[PDB]
């Protein structure tokens, strides 16, 4: 399908998206999860490689491996920040190998890899996995590659918790060069380059010292910085100086900080800051180009220009947030010179220098041209009455011109005349400008580079049209309007037409030589990019279909963010336009509108969207005061006309204002034809009347301490506002009410007031007994306007009610079901108004109200679990009420909560009136109270169902020696990428694939207390002090016959079949916690000591003495025994705590399972159903109740025929046939026939049963993420677990699986070193200087402190020869699953407890030259990896350099496969050229034995008995 709709479908145009707190610019919880897996092929002579990872301002060190050139670390570090995304993305990640770090000194740098957080956020999964960090020495350009570090860099934020790959077996033969740590497209041969940032001059500075400023410019790149000279006493300084950075091209930290700063000894402080995002001024590849801009200007914004000793708006000067005023403008430039590393002439340092750059004339940026900003304040209202009833003016200022107080022919005036406001209501004023709308005019001089803002205008105009299409499409998926794919193809068709229009409009007048290096290449790149996105748009039009409108929206959002990235040209010309409320000549509130949407052009695409048009500037509080509780109320709201352009072009600067005005001008400007006025006067005025159809509200903000509201609301429009009736004690008011503002006064015959009406503010208020009315949020609106000649008829009128989204700030706070119609009072008066169908309160007329239809609400009252106290008091007799559309019922009381928490009457029902329109149902309001005597109904909680769509009922249609961990490790290999049976590793919670097991038992949450903001509050779980278990079933009041057949009408149990007994049934519960991954640390060593503590009912189990210490990916393997009674007790946490020596044991994370939903589900989530039956070994069947009898139980409870066992090999459930292996072995291996394999196969085939058919729960290890009340929103880990549920009325549980962690196989390695040859003669003779070598060999498997044994010394070799025949002995533990040697030791010498570790198996033969008086002198080394060491040469002649280089001429051996290898091996060192070379050869005999083979064949140390050596 190709056909499309270019116009807007939904009525989102009457719903503005105005918000004072966009969450993309506010502080947010961000987490950095780093790992250092290993390192390989690093450059250095006998080093101790520590890998240090800094993020931004703090660093965490890895533990020190010793004497290794291919080490292995495998630990986890976690960094926490609560900053805005721009502060977060500018932090630097420096994976740098250092060595020999000690207790007062930093280590010697080997090499560093730099990558900012902005690039490690921008992957498709926000991370790199198993990637190698290319290191390089910063102190020398000519130094080579210094090694590679395996890592998983990863950065996440609160929001979309995007997954990490689960840590399976890692025994891959990985190549470094195929898995380098690089994004898409960057070549790995990154070359040194010098970053010349040329800073020429600045203009327009404010006062900053007292009457004085002393500026300079400081530039930041990748943690390096460099600042120019101090220009003393100059508001228009001049440096013409370049700062010389040097960093590897292309840069992996792609954002630059320029900043003008006042130099001061007392308070050195930022004046302004611009962020040159390098992603748009550079490119890579065949069409790529070097990072460049300039000679061009840039505009910086920040705090208020007036001088203060301390400022709370200091964050805006440092580039954070959005500035409230102009600060300065700075001339800048950039060019990159790629260094020739083979040239010996240049200096070797990459250090930042300052130099005098080549200056350019002022004509290189275009000649100066004069500009003109004109304003006309048509409306001003909703000034906050807490500001006072002082007269209100508005100061407009662009740059510094027009700032009549602080802005260091026509004389410009920028302040409207002061005049008294008039009261609209108790909270808001209106400025009574009436006919005399004031005006301003400003003359400013800026350099003429309008083409930059013209290109940015076309790009951001395309971006605004695409964003309007994105929001329109998204809101019409939500509101379920017809045919989304036509609207997506229509906005994409308009995208292709916009690409074609940009391809034929931005290419004009290319002959201007002032166009810089960035300008021409950026125009060419945007031509190419919009051509390619026209082609991609035409392809994506075919890509979107009937099934993919919800996931190609991600590609459309990618197009939108790329267009916004293209649109923000960092080369600025015209600084922004600022409006400022004034009282007593002091600042209150601000608006900031960018200059390009005000900039004038003949063609519409280059013309700004706000030029010659009226804009609704909702003025915000400046700085920190504009968010949260400090900025709750609307500070002001304008309807302000603004025009910006050339004074040569200002003939049409009055055309967008409403017609019917006359001009009154200043005393120095009387009589001239083109002098702008200081105030208009309107002879034309229209009478108007707006009807606020305020019918309903849903999902509102609870502003009372009972989780409730008394919501009326005040509807605002220009000068008048009225309140609806205060409905008492509901979160869903139904006012059914028409407010009517009469004799309203518009002024002027506006062009298309139908399409752009004045805005309607609506604010909701919770009335209390004090007389206060709490601020329950704010929504915005536009009325549908009928003229006197216009008819009141479909499809336009009447104003059908829609959902208008209320925000208390950044946080969402509900919807209004409301609508508005604005009507002019014509020549006939009120006669041409629409007809009006309780006293003064008028009802909502027909055609506007929802058409009510008769329904029936049948509700299951299952019970209540674990209600908290009402501030001290126990609840023990609760009764549940229902409020829905004026009707409802109340159930029977719980007469004894301490023994039966269930209601006596299980189903109660009533009839109700609900609207025919399927999105217009009110929220059905469960309201559980505590039914005491004397009318003391203390409210327990209230649940408002968001939509009844969940509840509308419609009728249906050795290889045999295997532990546990073999069939865990095989299954984790399956999901990451027939000898072992496999379970199902669920990577998320088991709820997420099984619809949370709420087939009929839907848990509702009893909310009390006020809802939370993002500030000083709580989101969801604190309001849930207790939970209601039950169900709803709402359908149209004729009961269908098929609904009665398949759902059942019982006089006490209606619309709920398959119900179980409500009476208590005892259940034995046991919890296998398998493992955990990615845990949050809780100690000063960067690690945690997790133990599992379980809460359920009366039980309080914590494992204080049996933790799994110092392991961020712990092996738990523990089963805990708990008894609890169902359905009353399922408050179950499988929780993880770090044990501490002093103080309490900190909670790492926890999660809730809610076992009553698991037990009563038709999925049978009581215990896992295995893939294969056995009675023996590791695959032994779990349930005490055998699978044939489980099939019998689920045919009994499920009401289906079966099981029909014939022979032992087949079964029938319903009309299907299932088969399986009839014979099973026991522990002795003999065969017995049984029914259980076929029943287990039938159990895994239960989904395709024709009626009751349900995929039952397999044997799982489900992976629940951890959550913390201290730091919610992000994961504190990925715990993995599965649980048992077996009732006491049925066969009792047997002995559990041996879920103890895997015992390591015991081995011993005996390595006799025979001889050596061709060792280079390092030690000169003390007297004659003849070269020699005191040869002895050093070898170990794990480390120095455990394994190292030293061969005796062959003194004074002549050519490299030597004879030892000295035998090593290394006893070690080993598992072949992860090729990890297992060993328990303490982490430190003051450690309290021991800890299991894992390190790879490797024999490090190393020649050494021994001295009796000093430290040992290195000769050569080979790291023989014990599954990748090369084939040993038969002679010393055959031993060559191919045994370590890239060629495959010597293949590899596993000693665990071969068990005995003789050969000669080379031992290497790196020269000053950083290449490997021969420094010696050794002869060796590696023999590996098991522990029993070593015990039955004992040998002595070195050359002694038993089995002596010569
Ligand atoms: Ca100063
Ligand atoms: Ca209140
Ligand atoms: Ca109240
Ligand atoms: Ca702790
Ligand atoms: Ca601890
Ligand atoms: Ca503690
Ligand atoms: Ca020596
Ligand atoms: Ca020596
Ligand atoms: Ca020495």
């Amino acid at each position: 399908s190709v056909t499309a709709l270019t116009s807007n479908v939904s009525n989102k145009r009457s719903k503005p998206d105005i918000k004072m707190e966009p969450s993309a610019g506010r502080p947010m919880d961000y987490q950095v999860s780093i790992t250092v897996i290993e390192a390989r092929q690093l450059v250095g002579l006998n080093m101790d490689p520590v890998v240090c990872v800094e993020v931004g301002d703090d660093k965490k060190y890895t533990s020190m491996k010793e004497s290794t050139n291919c080490p292995y670390y495998n630990e986890y570090f976690v960094f926490d920040f609560h900053v805005s995304p721009d502060v977060m993305f500018d932090k630097i990640i420096k994976i740098s190998v250092i060595h020999s770090k000690n207790l007062l000194r930093s280590g010697t740098l080997v090499g560093s890899f730099k990558m900012d957080v902005g690039t490690v956020y921008s992957q498709p999964e926000h991370q790199f996995h198993h990637k190698w960090a290319i290191l390089s020495d910063p102190d020398d350009i000519s130094a080579g590659l210094k090694g590679y570090v395996k890592c998983d860099v990863a950065v996440v934020g609160k929001g979309d918790n995007i997954k990490t790959p689960h840590k399976a077996n890692e025994t891959d033969e990985d190549d470094i060069e195929g898995n380098l740590l690089l994004p898409e497209g960057v070549p790995p041969e990154r070359q040194w380059a010098r970053f010349y940032v040329k800073i020429y001059r600045a203009e327009g500075l404010p006062r900053m010292n007292t009457d004085l400023v002393d500026p300079y410019v400081q530039v930041f790149f990748a943690g390096q910085k460099g600042k120019t000279s101090v220009q003393k006493s100059s508001y228009e300084p001049l440096w013409n100086e370049q700062v010389v950075f040097t960093d590897l091209f292309p840069p992996l930290c792609k954002r630059m900080k320029v900043q003008i700063r006042d130099s001061d000894k007392v308070n050195d402080v930022a004046i302004g800051t611009h962020f040159i995002d390098l992603r748009k001024i550079s490119n890579d590849g065949d069409k790529g180009f070097l990072p460049t801009l300039g000679p061009a200007w840039v505009n910086m914004y920040g705090s208020t220009r007036n001088y203060t000793l301390l400022d709370e708006h200091q964050d805006l000067n440092e580039g954070l947030g959005e500035g409230v005023s102009f600060r300065a403008r700075l001339m800048l430039g950039l060019a990159v010179e790629i260094l020739d590393t083979s040239n010996p002439e240049l200096t070797s340092s990459t250090e930042v220098q300052v130099e005098q750059a080549t200056p350019v004339s002022e004509s290189c940026t275009g000649r100066m041209e004069e500009f003109f900003l004109f304003g006309a304040f048509l409306e001003a209202s909703m000034i906050d009455r807490k500001n006072g009833d002082k007269p209100i003016t508005f100061e407009v200022t662009i740059g510094n011109y027009g700032n009549e107080v602080d802005g260091m022919d026509l004389a410009s005036v920028s302040s409207t005349p002061p005049m008294r406001p008039q009261i609209t209501d108790r909270n808001y004023f209106h400025l009574p400008y009436l006919e005399r709308k004031p005006c301003i005019y400003i003359k400013s001089w800026w350099p003429d580079q309008r083409r930059r803002l013209y290109n940015a205008n076309i790009m951001d105009h395309i971006a605004d049209k695409l964003e309007e299409g994105l929001n329109d499409v998204q809101e019409m998926i939500k509101t379920e309007k017809s045919y989304p794919e036509r609207r997506l193809r229509g906005v994409l068709e308009e995208l292709s037409c916009g690409c074609h229009r940009f391809l034929s409009l931005s290419d004009k007048d290319q002959g201007r030589s002032s166009r810089t290096r960035l300008d021409r290449e950026r125009l060419k790149s945007c031509m190419r990019e919009l051509e390619s996105m026209g082609q991609q748009a035409k392809s994506l039009r075919a890509q979107v279909k009937r099934h993919t409108v919800r996931d190609k929206l991600r590609s459309c959002q990618n197009f939108l963010q790329k267009l916004r990235f293209l649109a923000d040209e960092p080369q600025h010309s015209i600084p922004d336009v600022f409006i400022w409320m004034m009282s007593n000549n002091k600042r209150i509130a601000y608006a900031r509108v960018p200059s390009k949407d005000l900039l004038f052009s003949i063609v519409e695409e280059e013309l700004g969207k706000d030029c010659a048009k009226v804009k609704t500037l909702f003025l915000k509080l400046p700085g920190k005061r504009g968010f949260g509780s400090a900025g709750w109320t609307v500070q002001a709201k304008l309807e302000l006309y603004l025009w910006l352009g050339l004074s040569k072009q200002r003939k049409d600067f009055l055309c967008g204002l409403p017609c019917g005005f006359e001009e009154v001008k200043a005393a120095q400007g009387l009589g001239l034809h083109s002098f702008p006025p200081i105030s208009l006067v309107y002879t034309k005025k229209q009478a108007f009347q707006l009807r606020a159809h305020m019918y309903q509200a849903r999902s509102l903000f609870a502003a009372d301490s009972s989780g409730l509201s008394d919501p009326f609301a005040r509807v605002f429009f220009i000068n008048q506002s009225q309140c609806t009736e205060v409905l008492n004690e509901t979160l869903c008011p139904t006012w059914d009410q028409m407010l009517v503002f009469d004799n309203l006064e518009l002024y002027g015959e506006a062009h298309e007031l139908r399409d752009d009406p004045p805005i309607i503010v609506i604010e909701i208020y919770d009335q209390d007994s004090m007389g206060k009315a709490d601020f329950m949020g704010r929504t915005f609106a536009k009325p549908l306007v009928k003229m006197a000649d216009e008819a009141y008829c479909p499809p336009r009128f009447p104003p059908q009610l829609e959902y208008y989204q209320i925000y208390r700030g950044s946080a969402t706070a509900g919807d209004l079901l409301a609508a508005f119609e604005l009507l002019q009072i014509g020549p006939s008066g009120k006669a041409d108004l629409p007809p009006i169908n309780r006293g003064p309160i008028m009802p909502v007329p027909v055609g506007i109200r929802p058409v009510l239809s008769k329904y029936r609400v049948e509700v299951l009252f299952w019970g209540l679990r674990d209600l908290k106290r009402v501030n001290l008091a126990q609840v023990d007799r609760p009764r549940v009420d229902i409020e829905c559309a004026g009707k409802g019922v109340q159930s029977s009381l719980i007469h004894n909560y301490k023994k039966n928490p269930n209601f006596n009457t299980l189903v109660k029902w009533f009839e109700v009136d609900l609207p025919e329109n399927e999105l217009l149902h009110p929220p059905l309001n469960i309201r559980v109270v505590d039914c005491r005597a004397f009318g003391r109904y203390t409210l327990v909680g209230s649940h408002a169902v968001s939509s009844l769509r969940r509840f509308i009922y419609r009728p249906p249609d050795d290889e045999s020696m295997l532990d546990w961990w073999s069939k865990y490790f095989a299954s984790i290999d399956t999901m990451k990428e027939a000898k072992i049976d496999e379970l199902k590793v669920y990577p998320k919670e088991l709820e997420s694939e099984f619809d949370s097991f709420e087939d009929w038992l839907h848990t509702f949450n009893l909310l009390r207390g006020k809802t939370g903001d993002d500030e000083d509050g709580s989101t969801e779980e604190e309001r849930i002090v207790g939970r209601f278990k039950g169900s709803l079933c709402v359908y149209k009041v004729p009961l269908p016959e098929d609904v009665s057949r398949e759902a059942g009408y019982d006089p006490t149990y209606g619309m709920f079949q398959g119900i179980p007994s409500n009476d208590p049934i005892n259940v034995l519960v046991r919890i296998y916690v398998v493992r955990a991954t990615d845990l949050h640390p809780a100690d000063i060593n960067g690690k945690a000591d997790p133990y599992i503590a379980i809460k359920l009912g009366k039980t309080d189990i914590r494992d204080k003495e049996n933790y799994i210490s110092k392991q961020l990916n712990p092996v738990f393997g523990k089963s805990f025994d708990i008894e609890a009674s169902f359905p009353m007790e399922s408050m179950l946490t499988v929780a993880v705590y770090d044990w501490d020596l002093v103080g309490t044991d900190d909670l790492i994370g926890e999660t809730k399972i809610d076992l009553e939903n698991r037990f009563y589900s038709k999925h049978r989530a009581t215990c896992g159903i295995a893939q294969t039956y056995s009675i023996h070994g590791y695959n032994i069947w779990r349930d005490p109740m055998k699978p044939s009898q489980i099939l019998t139980r689920l045919c009994k409870e499920g009401k289906v025929d079966g099981p029909h066992f014939g022979p032992h090999g087949r079964v029938r459930v319903a009309n299907r046939v299932f088969t399986g292996p009839s014979e099973i072995e026991d522990e002795n291996g003999q065969r017995k026939p049984t029914d259980e394999h076929v029943a287990l196969s039938a159990l895994r085939h239960w989904e395709d049963i024709p009626r009751v058919g349900c995929r039952l729960v397999p044997e799982h290890v489900e992976t629940r993420p951890l959550l913390n009340p201290d730091k919610p929103g992000i994961e504190q880990g990925r715990l993995e677990l599965w649980v048992d549920m077996f009732p006491m009325d049925m066969p009792a549980p047997g002995t559990p699986l041996d879920i103890s962690p895997r015992k390591p196989k015991k081995y011993e390695l005996r390595v006799i070193v025979w001889n050596t040859d061709e060792v280079v003669l390092e030690d000169d003779d003390f007297f004659t200087g003849e070269k020699s070598s005191d040869i002895f060999v050093r070898g170990w498997l794990k480390g120095q402190q455990e394994d190292k044994q030293d061969t005796d010394v062959h003194y004074h070799s002549l050519t490299g020869e030597g004879n030892f025949n000295w035998r090593y002995l290394f006893p070690f533990d080993y598992l072949a699953a992860e090729e990890k040697i297992v060993m328990s030791k303490k982490e430190s010498m003051f450690s309290w407890d021991e800890t299991e570790y894992k390190i790879p198996a490797r024999l490090t033969l190393q020649i050494w030259d021994a001295d009796h008086f000093s430290a040992d002198d290195f000769l050569g080394a080979i790291e023989l990896d014990l599954n990748r060491f090369p084939r040993g040469a038969k002679t010393a002649k055959q031993c060559t350099m191919e045994m370590a280089t890239g060629e495959v001429d010597v293949p590899l051996v596993s000693i665990f496969k071969q068990k005995r290898v003789k050969g000669w091996w080379p031992l290497l060192a790196r020269n000053e050229n950083d290449e490997f070379e021969l420094t010696g050869k050794v002869e060796a005999e590696l023999h590996l034995l098991t522990a029993e083979e070593a015990e039955k064949n004992p040998v002595g140390l070195a050359r002694n008995e038993p089995d002596p050596l010569e």
